[PDB]
C-alpha cells in the first residue's frame, strides 16, 4: 500500500493538528497519521490552558500583560536553560496562534476566566470552554473534516525515508499488519510528543525515572519521534530534563486533583509523621523531597477548615470514592486516628502538627517558611492521602531552529523533515512552567505545516 | 425604701458580676442594681472573645504567646495612649480571669478555638461555646443564684451618696417611681459600661459623633456612671477616644456580618464608582475615609467567588433578608446592574474594577496596597451593599488606679468608691484592639469586688 | 505712623512670600510684615523638601508619580481627618507651585535627587540646593527687591482693624514701641507659621504637650495669627491636631540628625535596658512610646557597623561635639560600657541587644516586627545617646476655604481676610506627612496673594 | 623507593590534614602526600567559612540555631538531590569538627562574627580570624609538625595498588621523576579536591563547561583521585553537578570581589543596554542567564551611592587597578560615558536605567522582582565592570558511605579505600551551599583518618 502527500504529519495532538491545517490551508495535500485508536493524544486529557501575553480575555478584564515578562518569566523558569530565540518566538507568536484557535479552529475560551501558573508574573493563561484539552480537540477534527485532512488512525509510524540526497522524503508505517508507505513530496512533521510514559527510556537518561514515577499522561507518549529521527542522524539534547507533579495516584500516576488542598494548607507528611519539604515549593523540588522520604511516598493531610476553602473534595468525588477503596485515603475523625490508620507514630505526628498550629497563629513557619502561611488544623474531621510523584514533560527531545527544521549532530538542516511540539527540546529548558506547553505547541505546529508545505 | 449591703455594684455586665461574686465570696453582702428590665448589657450581645496570652487553650493547641507581646501589642494598639500600668495589670491577670470564668463560673470556651483580632501578634482570644456573650452571663446569673448575690432589674442609679467626711456611703436609685436607698458600708461599684449610644454625650466630646454614626450597642449605655462620679468631683479622662466600627447597618447601627467579605477581597465604593480607602485598614481609619466620601456612606460590592471562600452571605441570610428588603442591598447578575441599583456612575465603576482585576492579576495593589491582594471580579453575580458607621466603645471614662479605686480631680482616692469596666478610661488609649474589652472587664471587675469587700 | 497698602502680608515665610509676590505682580500695593529681626520663620530653617507629583526631576529620572495617589497618601497619612478639597487643591497645584519657584522666583532644586518620606507611596519630595530653606528665603527676598516688595521687619502685628460692616480693613502693628497702622485696601493675608514655640497655648488644646516637650521651630512660631483672627470672630479647629519628632536633642529641643541612625539598624532602648517599641513606626507613636517610659526620655544606639552604613556621626560632627559635651551622648567599646555611663542595668541591656541579634540573624523581629529588619550588635565601638521628643508642626489653626478666605464659627466668610500656611488647620488631619508642608505653604500662599489682590 | 605507613592520605587539604591528625591520633603511623609545591590546595585560597548549627559563637551573641534547620536547608539548596543520611552526618557532627579545631588544632574563630550565606535560614558560618583559610591551614601544619604527621611535596599519586583479593594495599606515586611506592597497611585516604580547573574533565561531563567557564580554584584541582579510584572500579556519581560563580575576572577567572555591589543595588546589564536577570537569584541562574546573552559575559554597574554604601571599590583596590588596567572596568562621570566606554546603545542603557530608578521610587521591580529592591542610579559617578562565570565547586565525585568507605558500582565496600572531601559526591546535590563545604571536608576528614586507622 502506498500513500503520496505534499505534507505527512506523525501525531494527532495539538502540534500535529496546527501543522496539518496550516498545510492544507497553504493549498497542499496533508495526513496526519496516528497511532493510536483515539486522536489527540496528552493534548486531549490535558487542561488545555494556554500562556498569552496580550490575549483579548487580559484586555476584557483590564489585565495588562508585557511579552518581555513572559519571555522572561519563561526564561527563569528553566534556569536559563532553554533556547532564547525559541522563546521569543513563542511568547512573540502566542497572540497569534490563540486568536487563530478561535477564529479559524473556533475553540470557546472563557471570556472572563484566567489562571496564574507557578513562575508567572502576570495571570495570563487561557481557559478553554469546559476546562479539557477535548474542547480543542474536538474542534480540530471538526475543522479537518471541513478542509478535507484525512486522519488515520492505527497507523504507526516506525521508519523515515531518507533518499540519496539525504533529503527525508517520507514515512513507512504499519496499518493492520502491513507496511504502508507514505511519500512526502515536500516534507514530514514529526509531532509524536513525549516519552513520560516510557519508562525503559526515561531509564535510559536518568536512571531515577523507574517504578518510583509513574506517568501523568496516555499510553501512547513514549518517544517513538526521537528513535525515528535519531536513526537517520538527527541531534536530541536535554532528553533527561523532566518535569514531574508530586502529588499523584499510586495507582494510576494520575494528577490528584483532591490534594489540591495543598494551595490551601494542607500538610505533606511522611511515615515518621513530620514535615519534610515546604509544601509550595517547585514541583520538582517537592517530587526529590518526596522520594527522599521513607517508603519513597508522601502524606497529604488537611481538615474540614481547609475543604471549606478549597472544595476539593466535594469537586472530585470521583478521586474520594478509588483513593479510600483502594485503601489510600481516609477520612476521620481526631489526628489520633490519621496516625492509625497508616501507622505514622502518633506522638510525632500530635507534636508536627502542634508546630504547625504554632506556625499559623504566629505568621512564620520556622521550619520549611511556607510562603503563604500555614493553617490551624486544631479541628477536624480529617482527610489523609497517600501520594507518589510521576513523570509529566519531557522537556528535552529533537533538535529544531525557529523554523521547526530539524537539525543533524554538526547541527545542519535535514531537508523535508520538521518537528514541533513535546517532541522538540530547546524551549522549556529544566522546567516546564504551568501553560507553556500548549503555547509551544500550537505556535511551532503551525509553523511546521506552513514550513512543510514550501 | 431603704436597702442595706457591704457592696452596691451599679451593672449587670461582665465587669459588675465579677464584683458581684468577688464580694460575696469575701463574705460580704453585695447587690447589683440594673437599669435595664435584662440582665447583661453590651456584655450580653458581645462576642466575649477573651484576649488572654498563655491560655489552656493555646497549649492544647500548641501556640506560645507571650505576656509581653500582649502588653506591646495593646500598648502599640492604643498609639500608646493607654496607661502602661493599667494595661500591665490586665494582661498579667488575664489567665486567672479566664481560669476563674472556667472553674468558679463555669463558663464553657472552645478546647481548640482561638480568633486574632487585629494587631495581635500572636492569636490569644478564647471563644465561648455558642459564639455569644449570652454564654457569659447565663453561667454569671446562675452562678450569682447558688451564691445569693440579689439582682434588681429596673433600678435606675441616680446618685452617688456621699458623706459628711467625703466617702460614697452608698446609691440612690428609682424603682417603680419611688426613691430607693441603697447604703453600701464598705463601697460602691461603678460597672455601668460605656456610653455608645447616648449621641449628646458623644457630640459634647467629639462634635462628630452626630446621626452620622450609629450605635453598635444597647440602648442603656449612656454614660450615666461618668455623670453620676463627675457630680462627687471624680475625675473623667479620654472622652474623646472612641471606638468605631465602619460597616454597619445604616437602619439600626449593628455591625453588618454578611460584609465580613471585607476580609476576602471585598471592595469599599464610593457613590461616584471609586475605591477610596485600603479595605484592611484600621476600624477607625476606614470610619473616616467613609465619612469623608459623597454622602458620608460607602458601598461594600463581592461576587460568588468570594462567597465560595467567604461563606458570609450563607451564614447570614437574616442580613440578607433585612438589607435587600430595606433596600440597602442587591444581588445583580452584573457591574452594570450593581452600578444603576445604586445609580453608581457605570463607567467610573467599570474602570474601577478593571483596574482592582488588573491588581489582583499582578499581586500589587497600585492604588492603595492592600496589604492581602486584591481578588478578582470579572465573573458574576455580585452583592453591593450600602453601609455607615457606627460608635462602638467609648474608651474614655473615669480614671482609677491599678486597684479600681476613683480618683479625683487632683489623683486622690475618693473612699468607697471603685469602678471597672467600659466605664474607666485609662486602659485601651485611642484605639481598643478586638477581644481586649473583655478581659478589661474581667480582670477589673474582680479587683473592684475584691477592693470594695475590705 | 500710618501705612497703605492694597493686601498686607503678616509673616515673611514661604506662604507670606508667595502671598506677597503674587499680589505685586497683579499690580497691587503690598507689604510684608515680619515681628522677628531676621525674615524667613520656619521656613528659613526648614529643609524646604516639597512633595510634588509630576515634576520635572521625577521625569528626568523616569520615575512616573500620580496625583491621585499623592492625594490618598496625604488623606490616609492625616488619618482621614483632613479636608478632602484642601488635599486636592494642593495636589493639583504643587506642580504649578514648583516650577513658578523655579521659574519665577529661580529656586534652584537638584536635577537628580528626590526624597521620600514616610507615608509616600512614590519618591516625589523635591529638594533644594544646599539642602536648606535658606535657598528659598534668599531668592524670595531677592525676587521681592526686584520687583518692589518692602518687608518690614521688628513689625509685630497685635489687631486686626475690622470696619462698621464687619470687613478686615487693617493691621495694627507695634514698631519700636510705637503703633503703627496698616491700612489695607484689598485684604490681610495671615502668613503666621504655627505655635509650636508656644508652649501654653500647647497646653491649652493638649495639656500633655508640656516641658516633656522641646519646640523644632524658631523662636517666633507663637500662634499669633490664631489669636488675633479669633478676636474678630474666626473659626480655629483642630487645634489639639501636633506633630512631633521623638529623638530631640533633650537641651535645645532640635531634631537629633546624629540619631538617623534609627533608619539603619540602631534600636532605643529605656531607662530598665530594654526596647519598647519599633524604631520605625509613626513618629506620634514613637513619642507617645518615649513618653510612656521611666523618665519620658529613651536611648538611641548603635554601632560602628551601623555608622559604615549610616555615616550620621559623619555627617554631623557638631551634634557629636555638643551632646558628647553636655553628657547625653556617649562613644564606648563595650555594652557593658554603654550601660555603666547611663546606669543602665547591664544584664538586663546584654540580654535586650542578644535578643536583638537573634532578630538580626533570623530576619524576624518577634519582638516589635522591625519593618527593615534588626542589625546584629555584637561587636564595637558604641554610641549611646539620650534624647526626648519635641513638638514640630501645629496642624490645627484658621478655618479657610480652598481659596485662603477666613471663615467665622458659622462658616461665614470674612471680607477682607486671607490665610496660607502652618497657621491654616484644615489640610494635613492628625499626621503631617513629610514634605507636605512645604508644598501647602506654597500652593496657598499664592493664591492667598491673588485672592486679597481682587 | 619504598615507604610503609598504617594510612596513606593523598592530598594536603583540610580533608587530608584532618584524616591524617586523626590517625596519627589513634597511634598509627600516617602520611600526607601533595603533588603541589604548596600545602593547602583550594582549602588554602579559600575563605574557610564554616557553617555549623550550635556553635560557642551563636551562644555568644545570642543566636539560637537549630540541627534539623541546618539539615533541610542543606537538603533544600540541592532540590533534594544529596543524600539525606550524609548531610544528617554532617550537620550533626559540625559543632564537634568546629570545636576540635578551636581546641586541638588551635584555630581561631572570629568570637562576635558570623556570615550568613544564602539559602540558611539562620546566620551560621563561622569566620575565621583574617578571613582567609590560610589561617586553617598555617595551625594544621603547625600540629601536624607537633604530632609528628609527615608532609611529602611534590609527590603525585597516579596508581592506587590493589592486591589478590581486592583491597587497596597502597599508593604509587611520582616524586623527582622516580617511582614512590607508598605501603598502607591499614587504609588509604583519597583527599585530592575536585576537578574545577579540568577543563577536559568538565566537558566530558557537561560540554557546556568549556572556554566560557574559568576555575576559581588552584591549578591542581584536577580530579587525579576519581580517575585513580575509578581504575580499580570504584563508583563516582553526579559528576554533572557542578557550582558556578556568575561574576568572575575573564582574565584569571577569581571571584570578582570588587563586584559584591550586586548585594546592595548593583545592576548586571548585556551588551543591549538591557537587564536580564534578577541580581539577587542563585549563582547558577545567574550564570546561566550571563551566558545566554549576547557574547556570553555581562556588565555590573554601580554609582557613588552604592560604594557609600558597600565600600567594595574601597576594600579591593588590586582588583580595582587591575581591571581597569586590563581594559574590563571603567570608572566615568555619566551613564552616556558608561555606554561609550564598552560600547553599549546609550538610549536603551538609559532607559533601561530609567526603569530601575522608578522599580526603586516604587519598590518594586516591576521587570525582574529584586528580592531586595533597586537603588536609584541618577547621580554618578558611576563604576562599570565586564564579568564572566567560573567554576567554582563540583559537587560530583566518589560514591562513600557515612564512613567514608569507598563502594564500587554495586555498591559494595571497597576495603582498605576512603575518600572525604570535595573528591565526594554525595552531599551536597545540584547546589552547594555557602559554608558548606568547609563543614563537609572536617567533618568527613576526621571520620576518614579514625576509618582508616582501624
Ligand atoms: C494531564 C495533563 C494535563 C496537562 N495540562 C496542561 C495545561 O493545562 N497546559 C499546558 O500548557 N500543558 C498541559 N499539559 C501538557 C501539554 O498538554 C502537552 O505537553 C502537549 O499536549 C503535547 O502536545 P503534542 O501535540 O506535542 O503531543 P501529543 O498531544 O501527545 O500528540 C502526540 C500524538 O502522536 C501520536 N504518536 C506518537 N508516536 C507515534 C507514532 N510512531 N506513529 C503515529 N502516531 C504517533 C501519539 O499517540 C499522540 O496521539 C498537560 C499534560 C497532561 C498529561
Ligand atoms: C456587638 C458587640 C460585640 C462585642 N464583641 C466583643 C468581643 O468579641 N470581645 C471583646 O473583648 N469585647 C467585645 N465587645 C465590647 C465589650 O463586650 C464591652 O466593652 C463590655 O461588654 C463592657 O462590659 P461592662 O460590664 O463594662 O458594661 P456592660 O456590659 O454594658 O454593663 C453595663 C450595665 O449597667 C447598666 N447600667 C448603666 N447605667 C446604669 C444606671 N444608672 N443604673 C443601673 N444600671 C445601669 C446597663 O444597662 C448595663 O446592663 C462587643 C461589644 C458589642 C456592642
Ligand atoms: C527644622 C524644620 C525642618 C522642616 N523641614 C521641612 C521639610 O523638609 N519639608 C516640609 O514640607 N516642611 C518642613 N518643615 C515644616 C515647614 O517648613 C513649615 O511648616 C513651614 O515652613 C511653615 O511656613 P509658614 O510660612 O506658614 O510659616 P513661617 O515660615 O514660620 O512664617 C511665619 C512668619 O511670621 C512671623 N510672625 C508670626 N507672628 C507674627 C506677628 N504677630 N507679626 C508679625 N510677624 C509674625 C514669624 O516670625 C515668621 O517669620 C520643617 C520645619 C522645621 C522646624
Ligand atoms: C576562592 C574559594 C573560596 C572558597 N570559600 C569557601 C568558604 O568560604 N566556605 C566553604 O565552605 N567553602 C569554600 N570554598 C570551597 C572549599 O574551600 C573547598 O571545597 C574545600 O576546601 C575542598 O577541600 P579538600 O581538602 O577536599 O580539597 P583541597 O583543599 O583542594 O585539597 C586537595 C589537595 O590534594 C592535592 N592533590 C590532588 N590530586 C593529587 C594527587 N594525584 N596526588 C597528590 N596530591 C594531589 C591538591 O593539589 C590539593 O593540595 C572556597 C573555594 C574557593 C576556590
Ligand atoms: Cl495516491
Ligand atoms: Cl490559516
Ligand atoms: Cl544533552
Ligand atoms: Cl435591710
Ligand atoms: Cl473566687
Ligand atoms: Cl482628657
Ligand atoms: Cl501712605
Ligand atoms: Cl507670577
Ligand atoms: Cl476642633
Ligand atoms: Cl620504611
Ligand atoms: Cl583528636
Ligand atoms: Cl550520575
Ligand atoms: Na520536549
Ligand atoms: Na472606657
Ligand atoms: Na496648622
Ligand atoms: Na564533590
Amino acid at each position: 500500500m502506498e500513500y503520496t502527500y505534499d505534507v505527512v504529519i506523525i501525531g494527532s495532538g495539538g502540534a500535529g493538528f496546527s501543522a496539518g491545517l496550516e498545510a492544507i490551508a497553504a493549498g497542499r495535500s496533508a495526513v496526519i497519521i496516528e497511532k493510536m485508536p483515539i486522536i489527540g493524544g496528552n493534548s486531549l486529557i490535558s487542561g488545555a490552558e494556554m500562556n498569552v501575553a496580550g490575549s483579548w480575555v487580559q484586555k476584557n478584564m483590564g489585565i495588562t500583560d508585557s511579552k518581555e515578562l513572559f519571555i522572561s518569566d519563561t526564561l527563569k523558569g528553566g534556569d536559563f536553560k532553554g533556547d532564547p530565540e525559541m522563546v521569543k518566538t513563542m511568547v512573540d507568536n502566542a497572540v497569534g496562534a490563540a486568536e487563530w484557535l478561535r477564529d479559524y479552529v473556533k475553540v470557546e475560551f472563557y471570556p472572563d476566566q484566567l489562571f496564574q501558573f507557578g513562575g508567572h508574573s502576570v495571570k495570563r493563561a487561557l481557559i478553554p470552554k469546559g476546562h479539557t484539552g477535548a474542547e480543542v480537540i474536538s474542534k480540530f477534527s471538526i475543522k479537518a473534516d471541513e478542509v478535507g485532512l484525512p486522519i488515520h488512525t492505527n497507523t504507526k509510524a516506525e521508519k523515515l525515508i531518507q533518499d540519496q540526497t539525504g533529503r527525508i522524503v517520507g514515512v513507512e508505517a504499519a496499518h493492520n499488519g502491513k507496511t504502508i508507505t507514505y511519500h512526502a513530496k515536500r516534507g514530514v512533521v514529526i509531532a509524536t510528543g513525549g516519552f513520560s510514559s516510557n519508562m525503559e527510556m526515561r531509564k535510559k537518561y536518568n536512571p531515577e525515572l523507574d517504578e518510583r514515577y509513574g506517568s501523568t499522561g496516555h499510553a501512547g507518549g513514549t518517544g517513538d519521534g526521537i528513535v525515528m529521527a535519531e536513526k537517520i542522524h538527527a541531534a536530541a539534547k536535554n532528553m533527561g530534563y523532566i518535569q514531574s507533579y508530586p502529588i499523584c495516584s499510586p495507582t494510576s500516576g494520575a494528577i490528584a486533583l483532591i490534594a489540591d488542598s495543598r494551595f490551601f494548607g494542607a500538610v505533606l507528611i511522611n511515615q515518621k509523621g513530620e514535615r519534610f519539604v515546604e509544601e509550595l515549593e517547585r514541583r520538582d523540588v517537592i517530587s526529590h523531597a518526596i522520594l527522599a522520604q521513607p517508603g519513597r511516598y508522601t502524606y497529604v493531610l488537611w481538615n474540614q477548615d481547609i475543604e471549606n476553602v478549597a472544595h476539593t473534595v466535594e469537586m472530585h468525588q470521583g478521586e474520594l470514592k478509588e483513593f479510600t477503596k483502594d485503601g489510600l485515603m481516609y477520612k476521620v475523625d481526631t489526628l489520633e486516628e490519621a496516625a492509625k490508620v497508616f501507622n505514622i507514630p502518633e506522638d510525632k505526628l500530635l507534636s508536627t502538627i502542634k508546630d504547625v498550629n504554632h506556625y499559623a497563629a504566629t505568621g512564620k513557619d520556622e521550619a520549611f517558611n511556607h510562603r503563604s502561611g500555614l493553617v490551624d488544623l486544631s479541628k477536624g474531621p480529617y482527610w489523609i492521602l497517600k501520594a507518589t510523584p510521576s513523570v509529566h514533560h519531557t522537556m528535552g527531545g529533537l533538535v529544531v531552529d525557529t523554523r521547526t527544521r530539524v537539525l543533524d549532530e554538526q547541527g545542519k538542516v535535514i531537508p523535508g523533515l520538521f518537528a514541533a511540539g513535546e517532541v522538540t527540546g530547546l524551549t522549556h529548558g529544566t522546567n516546564r512552567l504551568g501553560g507553556n506547553a500548549y503555547t509551544d505547541i500550537i505556535v511551532y505546529g503551525r509553523i511546521a505545516g506552513q514550513e512543510a508545505a514550501k
